């Protein structure tokens, strides 16, 4: 599967993160992809980002798009003007985890930033692959699907992704099992 090794990347983007009682650890890596039958050689990496790696309180998908505003003289919030919208091409995001339809903190979620992506005519992110539903007792993926973005989840790598996500928590063991009971 390429997914599952774009996964294991995005993973290893993760183990940066600094871990922290109040978030996830997570990696996301933005990719350009020809339409149809493509091939793996032919992606392009447009940006990458992972939990905290950018100053203030930042998640990896919206360091991953901050990272390409950054490059490109623009905030976030503009990045939708300056992301490639190729006639022949669309942009896939893989994340670690789903990403999040709500923040505890108030912060705009992350399926806001990826939806926002789409608009005038920039067609924006298309789809979604991610290892493990968000942990924890209106989810992301339904927001997803609400506002016409595709996303699969990729089987097979939960524990890993788990694991790193919540290193920084006291209830880590405990975490783990039960988001693996959830399969
Ligand atoms: N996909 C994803 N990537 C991340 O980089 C990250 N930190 C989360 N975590 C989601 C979780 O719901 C939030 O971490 C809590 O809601 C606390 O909110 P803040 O992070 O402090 O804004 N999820
Ligand atoms: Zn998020």
């Amino acid at each position: 599967s390429p997914h599952a090794k774009y996964l294991r990347e995005c993973l290893s983007l993760a183990e940066k993160s600094p871990p922290r009682p109040t978030n996830f650890r997570v990696g996301a890596i933005l990719v350009s992809r020809k339409e149809g039958d493509y091939k793996t050689e032919d992606d392009r990496i447009v940006s990458t980002g992972y939990t905290m790696e950018l100053a203030g309180n930042t998640h990896a998908e919206q360091c991953c798009l901050s990272n390409y505003a950054a490059v490109h003289s623009v905030p976030e919030d503009r990045v939708w003007e300056v992301l490639p919208s190729e006639p022949d091409r669309k942009l896939v995001m893989y994340v670690t985890m789903e990403p999040c339809g709500k923040r505890l903190s108030g912060n705009l979620p992350c399926v806001q930033r990826i939806i926002r992506t789409r608009q005038g005519d920039r067609k924006g992110i298309q789809k979604i692959y991610f290892g493990v539903k968000e942990p924890g007792t209106s989810e992301g993926c339904q927001m997803l699907t609400a506002a016409g973005i595709d996303w699969q989840v990729v089987n097979g790598l939960e524990r890993e992704i788990l694991e790193v996500a919540v290193a920084g928590h006291e209830n880590r063991e405990e975490e783990v099992k039960a988001a693996l009971d959830t399969l």
